[PDB]
This record gives C-alpha cells, sequence and structure tokens, in this order.
C-alpha cells in the first residue's frame, strides 16, 4: 500500500510531461526546471540556519524527554513549520506555562503542555528562547523567501527567451 | 436567496466597469486582465500537485470514514487551506493523537480529534505522511507562490505600455 501511494505521485507529475506539448503550459513548464538552482541555494541556506537556530533553542530549553526521534523532531521539524505560521509559543516560553518542579536537577523548571514538546524544560536563559525567535522568523520568513522571489524574478528574465 | 446572493457580488464586481473611466484606476484595471494566463498555470499546477499529495495522504491515513465528500474534503480543501496557514497537525500526525483499538483490523491506530479529519487513522508510516507534509509545503507555499510572483512582474512590465 505505501509503495503504491507514492507510485500514485509519480504518475500525476507526469501529466505535466503530457502538457508540454501545449501552446499555452508548455513553455513556462519548461522554465519551471531553470529554477532547480535557486530552489537548491534556498534550501542550503534554509537547512544551515535551521541547524543552527534548532541545536541552540533545544540546548537552551533542555527538554527532559531526549528521545532521538524527539530531538529531530524539534531540531528540524518545529523551527520548519514556523516558516508557514506555526509557532507554539507556549512550547517554548516559560512564562506561558506552569512552573512547577518536574526534575531533581538544580534550578527551575516549568511544564510545557505540548505533546512533543518535552516533558519539563529548564527556565534559565528563556529570554535567549525569545530573542532566538524573533531572529529567526525576521531571517527565515522575511530575509531568505523575500531573496528567493528576488532570484526567481531574475532567472524568469534571463531564461525567458531561450 | 441563494441565487440574489452570488447576484449580489455579480453586481459589485461591475463597480471596476463603472471605473475604467477614472484615469487612475483605469490603467491597472485593464493590465489586471493580462494576469489570467499566470493565474491558470498558478491554477494547472497547484491542481496537479493537489491531486497528487491529497490521494497519497489519503491512501497513507487510511480514515475510516470514507464518505465521498469527507474523501474530496480530506483530498482537496484541507491540503488548499495549508498554503494559508491552516495545518492540522493534531489530524495527520499520529504522535499527535491517542493511540487506541478503534478497528478490527490487524494493525496500529490513533483517534484524531477532528470532526471531519476521520474517526480512525493507521499509524503504519506516519513519518512518511509528514516527510510528505513537509514536501507539500515547500513545493506550494515557497516554489508556486514565488513562481507566480516572478510570472507577474514580467507580464506586467512587458504590457505596461500596450
Amino acid at each position: 500500500r505505501t509503495v503504491l501511494c507514492i507510485d500514485f505521485m509519480v504518475f500525476t507529475v507526469r501529466l505535466l510531461h503530457i502538457f508540454t506539448v501545449n501552446k499555452q503550459l508548455g513553455p513556462k513548464i519548461v522554465i519551471v526546471s531553470k529554477m532547480m538552482k535557486d530552489v537548491f541555494f534556498f534550501l542550503f541556506f534554509l537547512g544551515v540556519w535551521l541547524v543552527a537556530y534548532g541545536v541552540a533553542t533545544e540546548g537552551l530549553l533542555r527538554p527532559r524527554d531526549s528521545d532521538f526521534p524527539s530531538i529531530l523532531r524539534r531540531v528540524f521539524y518545529r523551527p520548519y513549520l514556523q516558516i508557514f505560521g506555526q509557532i507554539p509559543q507556549e512550547d517554548m516560553d516559560v512564562a506561558l506555562m506552569e512552573h512547577s518542579n518536574c526534575s531533581s536537577e538544580p534550578g527551575f523548571w516549568a511544564h510545557p503542555p505540548g505533546a512533543q514538546a518535552g516533558t519539563c524544560v529548564s527556565q534559565y536563559a528563556n529570554w535567549l528562547v525569545v530573542l532566538l525567535l524573533v531572529i529567526f522568523l525576521l531571517v527565515a520568513n522575511i530575509l531568505l523567501v523575500n531573496l528567493l522571489i528576488a532570484m526567481f524574478s531574475y532567472t524568469f528574465g534571463k531564461v525567458q527567451g531561450n
């Protein structure tokens, strides 16, 4: 079943190959393949920034459910969804959490209500976590996206006639 | 009543036709009609991608409320709203659901809290569902939208003087 599901996609994306003959869609379908270098540059920059920000935030929060899939999720998947308006403030800001003694280690700890956000996080430098969120939003949602728009415009104008 | 409601819209969009005489709005109203080819290319690409992604995700999740309107909703309408920041993670990620035996078929199943998300979904390859969501967001929210922006800029610059 799983294989066939993916197989369906591979069939559907062949419709484009069918419509290259069309006099209106085809000249645009052939330009779409010229944007892959810009897409790859965007992916490289976004991956570097995601690694840096996610590892820094995971180190600052110190969740007590440090399973490997959970670490990968909170390092890559959760910051990735913030580019699309999914910002779980209650899972990163201790001012929005309930302060309680959830661990025997010294310090102050809070309980985030998220299911995969760790059962207990540290309150030490949470202002730095908030500042990192602000900088991440600025760099990713504003700078990288508009830069990719500019690169797409330049490439489209360059490769139209060819 | 229903007809008249739609009728109201058909009247209101005639205000533009009234203001073509104006020396400021008119030259832009006549350029707006030149972007329909770009809009149609965007719609074609988005429709192909929506069909592929929605059918793949519906096949992977295997909801137990497989009514035809529900299938159409979860295949077209729900992925469409994710382009505008409406991402129901709790209805697609089994890590955010409650694991329970909601079906007699062999395997593991989870209960999504959504009202039209199916009463029971499969846990088999949910990582593939999450990866498909990531790829869908990348392709639709980032690539198609910025490509349409580039095409609009090119067309506007080309048809301004004419």
